[PDB]
This record gives C-alpha cells, structure tokens and sequence, in this order.
C-alpha cells in the first residue's frame, strides 16, 4: 500500500493504522469578522498523541493551545457621532483550551463489499478559560470584554462514525458525530461588570457531519475535496433561584469545505496542509492548518 | 460506454441519453441568514424522455418544505406543498465530433401553481405563511455545450427567463389592507460553465462556477401606476462541486455542493438526485 | 516539455521564460454587495522581455471601468488607467531533483490612478477612484515544483507604501484639508497545487491571503491618527485553467471566490498571454 493511501485513510477515518504509537504536532489559523465591528485573528496549536493496538483499537489524547487576538471597532464615537471611531482590541497569551481523549473501534475491515468503518467516543473536559463570567467593560457606546475564552467551560462526550472505502481510483469516506454537552454549574454568568450571578448552564448540542473524496497523486501524496456541516442546538442558561432559559441566537449552523493534502516527507513524517473555507457566519471565514503527525 | 462519461454529459447538457424513459428523485437542502434563518428542502420529482438521442421531454414537480426562523424568537414553516411545476422541451443540434461540441437547445416552461408570496401578511413582524413559487408564468429558452478535451470535459450553458406579467386579488402585505394590482416580475439571465473528469468506468466528477443575474421586479396596484422595487435586483452566484455515481446500470447518485458566493445566493445546498433508467 | 506544462509554469510563477518578448492582454471582473452593488472590470495589458530564461522585465498598465449603484443611485467611471507598475525578476534557482525554480522579483507601482483622497461625498461619491494615490515597492518571491502529477507552488510578497500628501483628505463637500498619508504596509502570499492534464490544458487550485496594516493620517496642523478599519485581510479561494490556442496564444480562466469581507464576492478573469 503506497504511503499516500495510508496517510489518506488516517486524514480520512481519524484512525492511524501504519504505526503503534505516533505523535502530531498541528497548527492552525482561524479568522473571523448597538453596531460594532469584530475582527479575530485565532491561533492553536495542537498536541496529539495516539496509540494503535493491532489495526483495531486506537487511543488518543489532544492538548489544544490557544492564542487569540480580537479587535473590537465601534464608530460609536467620539462622542455621539454614528460615524467616527473607535478600536479596542483584547488578546489571550498562549493558554490551555479544552483537553480531550478518544477510543476508536474499528468495527468493520474494508473488502471487494465493505468499507473501512471505526466507530469512536471522544471524552472533552473544561481546561480551557471558560466564557461565562467574563465582563464586558465600556468610547461610550462600545463594550469589549475584559478576557478571552480558550474553552466552553463543560464536559462533552462525542460518539461517531467514520467511513472510508476505496473505488479505485477515488477513495470516498464520510462521517457523522453526536456531541453531548453535560450540565455544569459557575460561580458567575453575567457579563455584567457590576454583578455576580451564579448559574448553571446546558450548552446545546450538536450534529456534525461530513463527506468527500480523496485521491492518492503518486507514491507519496494525497489531495482530498470534502464538505461538512455542524448544526447546533440553542444553549441555556439558569441563574440561582430562576430557571432555564433560551440564549437567543446562540444555535448556530457552521458549514465548510475543505480542500486538503496529504505529504510524505518521510515514511514516519507526514505534513497535512488544509483549507476549511467558511460557507455560513457561524464558520470562520477560513482555516488554515498544517498538521505533521508522526510514527515513532 | 463508459457509464461515468454518460453520466457526465448528463449532468453537464441537461440532456439524458442513457436513455429512454427516467424518472429522477431528488433531494435538496438549502441554508439562508439574513434576523431570520432558513432550512429549506425540496423534493423533485422528474420524469424524462429521451427520443432517439435527439429530442427531450421532461417534467417536473417540485415539492417544497420550509422552515424561516424570526430572531427578536419566532418560526414560521410550510408543510410539504407542491411548488411550481414546470415542463422542457430539448433539442440536441449538435452531435459531438472531433471538431463539434455537444449542442442542446432547450425551453421550459413553468407555471405558477405554487403558493405565490403576494397576498401574504406580515402579523406582529413574521409572515403568516411561506411562498412555494414566485406566482408567475415563465419561459426559459435555454443552450447547453460541451466537449471532451481528454482527459477534460468541458462545458457551459446560459439561459434566459422571461416572467409574464400577471395580476393579483392582494399585493400588499399589510394585515389591515387588501390592494389588488399587477406585477412584472424582473426576468433573468443565467449562465455557467466548468470542467468535469471521468474518474473510473462508474464516476465522475465536476468543477463548475455559475451566475443568475436577475432585473429588478415592478408592482401597479390597481389605479395605480407601475412603480419599481428598486432593491428587488439580485446576483447570485455558485461555485460547483459535484459527482456522478453509477450505482448499477440503471442507476445513478448524483451529489452535488453548491457553494454561495453572493448575499442573494443561499449560503450552501446540499442535493442528492437518483436518476433511474427504466 | 509539453506547453501545457510551459503554460503551467509561467501562471504560477509570473516568469515567462519560453519566448524573448510576451504581451498578455487580461480581462476581469469582480463584483462587491444605504445599500452598494458594484461591478468593476479592469483590462489589464502587460508587455514582458524575458531574457536568456534568467532575468526578466515588465510594465503593466490597468485600465479600470467601475459602476457602483447606492440604494437608488448610480455613480460610474469611464474606462481611465490604473496604477501603473513595473517589475524586475530574476530566476535564483532553476529546477533539478533536488531545488525549485525560484524567482526573486521587485515590483515598483506609481500612483496614476484616481485617488481616493479629496473625493467628495454629495449622500454618493461624486467619483470613484481607480489606484490608491501612492507609490509603493514590493519585493517578492515565486516558487515552484514538480513531483509528477503534482505540481506545487508558493509565492510570498511584502508591499512598502511610500508616504505621501495630498491637497485634500477630506470628503466633506464644505472643506478642504490638506494632510499627509501612510498607507498601511501589506505582506501577501499564497500557494496551490496544479496539473497537466493533457498536451494543452492545466487545471490549477490555490488560495492566497493579503493583510494590510491600518493607515494612519496627519491633517495638516494636526497630528498622526490611525484610521480605524483600514486594516484588511483578503483572502481568496482559486480555481483556474491554462489552454493552448496556439504555440504562442494562451487562454486562461480563472475564478477568485472572496473568502473574506475584504475581498470582492467573486473575480472572473481571462487572460490571453500571447508570446512572439
Ligand atoms: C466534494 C463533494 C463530493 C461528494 C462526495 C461523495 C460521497 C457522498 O455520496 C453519498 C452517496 O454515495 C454512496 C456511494 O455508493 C457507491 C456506489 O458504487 C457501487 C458500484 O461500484
Ligand atoms: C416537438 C416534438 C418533435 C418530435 C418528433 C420527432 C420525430 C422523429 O422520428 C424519429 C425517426
Ligand atoms: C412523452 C412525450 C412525447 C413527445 C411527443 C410525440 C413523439 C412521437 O414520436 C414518435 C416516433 O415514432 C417514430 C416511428
Ligand atoms: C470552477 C471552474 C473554473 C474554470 C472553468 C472554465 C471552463 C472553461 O470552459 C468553457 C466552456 O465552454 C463549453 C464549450 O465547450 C466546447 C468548445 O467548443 C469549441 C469546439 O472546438
Ligand atoms: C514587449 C514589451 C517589452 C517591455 C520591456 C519592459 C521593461 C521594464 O522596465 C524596467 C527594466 O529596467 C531595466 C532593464
Ligand atoms: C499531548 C500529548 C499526549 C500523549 C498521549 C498518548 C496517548 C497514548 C497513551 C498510551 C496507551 C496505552
Ligand atoms: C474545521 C472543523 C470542522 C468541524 C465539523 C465536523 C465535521 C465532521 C464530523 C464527524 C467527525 C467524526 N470523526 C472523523 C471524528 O470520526
Ligand atoms: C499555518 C499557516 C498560517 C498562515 C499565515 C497566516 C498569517 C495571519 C496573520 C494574522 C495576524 C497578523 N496581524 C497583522 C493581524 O497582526
Ligand atoms: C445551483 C443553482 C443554479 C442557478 C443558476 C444556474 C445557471 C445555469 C444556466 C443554464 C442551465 C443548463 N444546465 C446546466 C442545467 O444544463
Ligand atoms: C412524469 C412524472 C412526473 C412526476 C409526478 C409526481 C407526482 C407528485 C406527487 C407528490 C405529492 C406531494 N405532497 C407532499 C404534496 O403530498
Ligand atoms: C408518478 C410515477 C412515479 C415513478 C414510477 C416508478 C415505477 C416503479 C417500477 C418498479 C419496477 C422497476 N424495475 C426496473 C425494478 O423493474
Ligand atoms: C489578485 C488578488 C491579489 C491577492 C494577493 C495575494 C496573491 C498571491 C499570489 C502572488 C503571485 C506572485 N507571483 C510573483 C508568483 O506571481
Ligand atoms: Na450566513
Ligand atoms: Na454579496
Ligand atoms: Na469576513
């Protein structure tokens, strides 16, 4: 099996069959852009190491990094004035986001009739800096906030399925996850500088889904076209002694496409270049990533 | 032979060659933002006749679902409802040759059997109902081309609508009044073009942009003159990613993405249509 | 080597390096959405001395045709140049096993077209401008690799913008003020894999990312400011075609999709490098 196909079906299928153990290193930029205007310039970095046991079970951990600069504009501003100013702009030093584990199983075996298919759970807990309790401070009409979230601040645990099945020569591979976010419970909810409210929140959940095709170039590289969709659910929130209540607009529909390549620098070194091109408001713009997972 | 490249030209000409009688079932999904936000879905339902590889004849019926959600929030949808069915007459005056391209000449026509957005309130503000067409006759003559450059088959179409004026019980979307009066709803001009690969003996893919330029629209409540909608102009514009799938002889998958590249495009659709030969 | 892959070569890299002299003629149109809509198209006619495959020498001149309706009222400018622009490169590293052909290029643009500066507000522009009103100097790099099918590419560009005054840098219609100008300074770059499908055609996918500083102005008798949001980030998502019309006509399309706000919706262009 030539190097490009293995890098593939690991980009493909999240399951990393040619090795036992393997670290990637990743980096990605994300950007982003009462009436004011935001602008995010997003940096991770991601440390991932898995473990392979015998082409079936695969064990990870992902520590994700988080560097973030956003510059909020106003035209307030100065003062009254529909059209003048105004630039505050609030940045995040390289902080912890949120750390996760996953187990993957992979149930069925590709032949002439099946595909290749793992079945997986992700497990996420709240290391990052979480968003509630962060106070927005007041240029009289523009309030930015003090700190910036490197997390959500709850446990999530993400089942999901992933195919992949070669119809030479076009590899196609699809995949749809779940995303249960557990109840959680802050010392402070409001944004407002003046209060403290404690409070519980459900962030809502999720549906994520993908597909796309893949083909292997020559002995050592890949390039792949996908599209994918994330559709999540309206979060709540319950202050002390009140109840639950809807976060208008806090449901969110992020689409993407994603064009891809898979490099073989080396039979253990792989570089993962990736454009995620930002279909709806709720995406990013775009994403830039280069990843270089590594076999040992 | 082979079924990709069949399929291929399909997809590309709007001409099904495959090919004597087909029905094709499709399966749409469309996002909008505007605050409002909209999932809407369609079902269509085609049949076609190919005659000799010259002629086609085909119909279609749209079925629409909608659901419009109003942000202070508020939804509004429509249960599955026909939309506006419509019917083509195709002619192919070019056979491909070495140095000919594939040519079809086309018109459809479609009718205004969906329910029309004119007489639709807006109740204290979301609307009481969602529209299933555009209320309107219209004409569509329409040319396709495409040749093979091996391996790359290229292609482009244009087509041009013509809406016929029409009139109305209520044009206006006040609750508290009921204005009869026509409308001239702005034609259109459509074109696209792209480049599609046969992969193996059962797919394809295709790479293809396209842009819908559509004139501004003009009401004449009833006595009355014609007054423009001088924000009812659009340009909406696609980018293309697309296969064709040969599930069995008689039939094919055929997905596609549309990205929007323009506010007055929906942000992405998503449609799965399964062409079968009968 | 096929012309396809000649062709290939010369669009990624800028450097066209299979004839002496070359005159590409390029069409495009980009399309931006108190209401505007604007369609803008700009000719653009570039002539191209390339000599001994190693160094090469250029002059462009746009010609920008602009109509943008405000809703209704609609303000255009008739065909009228255009920032005009020279570029010097030269081949560092010609192609092997082992290195890239690598280009290293300066490009130095003059500010003939309509500035923006002193354009009045009547509420329409009385006029839209067609260059920046600066000069500027951008050295830049150009890569690029065969690892057969793939044909891989990069290319990196930093722009200097001279500072510069002008007699008018409001847009009031009732006054007049004179102040000086630093357009904010701007790093570009971008990369993209390509392929020779045939004798004839390539096919080409690539993004590319522009980010511009904010600018800063000083109003006569007034101090330095920063003019804020005239920062930037357009990026761009491309696919595009090279065809051989002849041995010495070229045909390539283009698609530029905005993935940003600062960037036009989309671009289509068509240019038609023609080598003698
Ligand atoms: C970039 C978007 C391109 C679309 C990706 C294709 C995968 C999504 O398609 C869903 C249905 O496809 C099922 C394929 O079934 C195989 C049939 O072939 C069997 C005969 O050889
Ligand atoms: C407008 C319908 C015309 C179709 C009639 C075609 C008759 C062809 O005869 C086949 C030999
Ligand atoms: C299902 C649509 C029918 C289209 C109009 C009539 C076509 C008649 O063609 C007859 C061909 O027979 C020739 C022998
Ligand atoms: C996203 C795609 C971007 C670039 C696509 C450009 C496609 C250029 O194709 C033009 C389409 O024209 C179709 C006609 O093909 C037949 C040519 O006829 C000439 C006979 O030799
Ligand atoms: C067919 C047109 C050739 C035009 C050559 C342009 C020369 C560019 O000028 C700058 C180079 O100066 C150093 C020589
Ligand atoms: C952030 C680095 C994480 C390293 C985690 C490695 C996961 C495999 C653990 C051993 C399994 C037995
Ligand atoms: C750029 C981030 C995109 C987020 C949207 C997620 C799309 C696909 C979801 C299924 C993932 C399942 N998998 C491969 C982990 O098993
Ligand atoms: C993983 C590859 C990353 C590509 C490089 C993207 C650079 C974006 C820089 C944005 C931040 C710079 N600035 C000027 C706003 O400060
Ligand atoms: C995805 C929505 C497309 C809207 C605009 C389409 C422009 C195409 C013009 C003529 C169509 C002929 N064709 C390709 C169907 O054969
Ligand atoms: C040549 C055949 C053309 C297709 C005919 C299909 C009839 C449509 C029936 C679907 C009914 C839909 N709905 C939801 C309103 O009930
Ligand atoms: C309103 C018409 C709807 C579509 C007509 C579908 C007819 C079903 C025929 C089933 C048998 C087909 N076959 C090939 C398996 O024999
Ligand atoms: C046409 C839009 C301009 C966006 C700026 C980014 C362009 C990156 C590609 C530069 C190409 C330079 N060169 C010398 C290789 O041709
Ligand atoms: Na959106
Ligand atoms: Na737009
Ligand atoms: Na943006």
């Amino acid at each position: 099996p030539a190097q490009s196909v293995s890098n593939l079906y690991n980009e493909a299928s999240g399951f990393f069959g040619n090795g036992k153990f393997s670290f990637e290193t990743g980096i990605t930029y994300a950007r982003y852009d009462n009436l004011d205007r935001i602008k995010a310039d997003n940096w991770t970095l991601d440390l991932t190491g898995r473990y392979n046991l015998d082409n079936r079970w695969q064990f990870d951990v992902n520590v994700p990094v988080v560097y973030r600069e956003s510059t909020y504009q106003s035209g307030g501003a100065s003062g009254g004035d529909p059209q003048a100013t105004s630039e505050e702009s609030v940045s995040r030093d390289p902080t912890i986001g949120d750390v996760n584990f996953g187990i993957a199983y992979k149930f069925l075996d590709e032949s002439a009739t099946m595909p290749d298919a793992v079945v997986s759970v992700r497990v996420k807990a709240p290391t990052g800096k979480e968003p509630f309790g962060i106070k927005l401070v007041r240029n009289d009409n523009l309030y930015v906030p003090e700190s910036l979230p490197t997390g959500n601040g709850v446990w999530s645990i993400t089942p999901g399925l992933s195919m992949v099945k070669t119809f030479d020569p076009a590899v196609l591979f699809g995949s749809v996850s779940y995303t249960h976010n557990l109840e959680d419970s802050f010392d402070d909810i409001s944004s407002d500088v003046n209060q403290k409210v404690g409070g519980k929140v459900r962030l809502g959940d999720s549906f994520q889904f993908g597909v796309g095709v893949a083909f292997a170039l020559n002995e050592r590289m890949s390039m792949s076209f996908s599209v994918s969709d994330l559709i999540q659910r309206k979060s709540k929130l319950k202050p002390d002694g009140g109840g639950w209540q809807s976060i208008v607009s806090s449901d969110a529909n992020a689409g993407y496409f994603n064009v891809g390549m898979t490099i073989a620098a080396s039979e253990n070194l792989t570089i993962v270049p990736n454009l995620a091109i930002g279909m709806t408001d709720d995406a990013p713009d775009f994403t830039f990533s280069l990843k270089f997972p590594y076999y040992f």
